């Protein structure tokens, strides 16, 4: 009935650090996520067939701290952040 | 060689996947692609419905979709994309 | 502290028997990666696809999310052209932001 603007991350990581990410979804104070299951993705390691994707919309000023708390993360590890634009009611 | 399209992630349990499609079929959305086993926290067996729409769809479906997210889990997100050949949509 | 990039992101659907003609594309295109989400459903124009039915799981729809650089859009579309004009699928092109323009391009 009325559209707002927001922001949406996909982030793509290996399952084993799920925990780590959703907790530190949890600080920065987003407030919900959903999770995508059994992927399969082709990266600069070579193949897989897990991985996961976490979807999270948040206020576009919680994508600096996001993307600052994960940096040291996929900076020794594999995996990708990908933001969006989005509007929702 | 691209045109402007909307495309919805509808994120809700399953068991109202029914209602959800019987939504886009009656408002004249030609087509749109299920993600399923999905998990969450966020209210986001859960599942994410993916449609693209033409813009002059978007409002009435989110008016279909208000009364229900008011009394069930589940989100909206609102996006922009380009496609090729509009018509298929 | 970290700046973002503008990039591209196609999202993929066809069938997964075309798994290989698809990611083929995406490989000779310089694209260098792909995530693959598996054993989708969706209504099209002709049917319902519901691969929890599916006999061989390798033939559900699926879903082929690939960041690209802009420039490499026009070149892919042209290949998935003729491919869907014959087969069941579509692209969404969107845009998204990267902190790494490198690991893409
Ligand atoms: N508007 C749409 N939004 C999301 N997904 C779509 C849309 N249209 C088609 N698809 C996806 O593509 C699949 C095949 O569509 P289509 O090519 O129209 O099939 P058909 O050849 O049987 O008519 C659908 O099952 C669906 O997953
Ligand atoms: N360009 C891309 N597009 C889509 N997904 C990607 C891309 N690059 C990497 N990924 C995903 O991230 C995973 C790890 O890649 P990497 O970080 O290079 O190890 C891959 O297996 C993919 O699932």
């Amino acid at each position: 009935i009325k559209l707002y603007p927001l922001k949406k991350l996909e982030i793509i990581l290996e399952g084993a650090h799920k925990e780590f990410a959703t907790d530190l979804l949890d600080r920065a104070g987003v407030k919900g996520y959903t999770i995508v299951g059994n992927l399969s993705g082709k990266g600069s390691h070579g193949m897989y067939e897990a991985l996961i994707m976490i979807i999270a919309a948040v206020p576009e000023e919680l994508v600096g701290p996001l993307l600052e708390g994960f940096q040291p993360f996929f900076e020794a590890h594999s995996g990708v952040v990908f933001v969006h634009d989005i509007q929702v009611g």
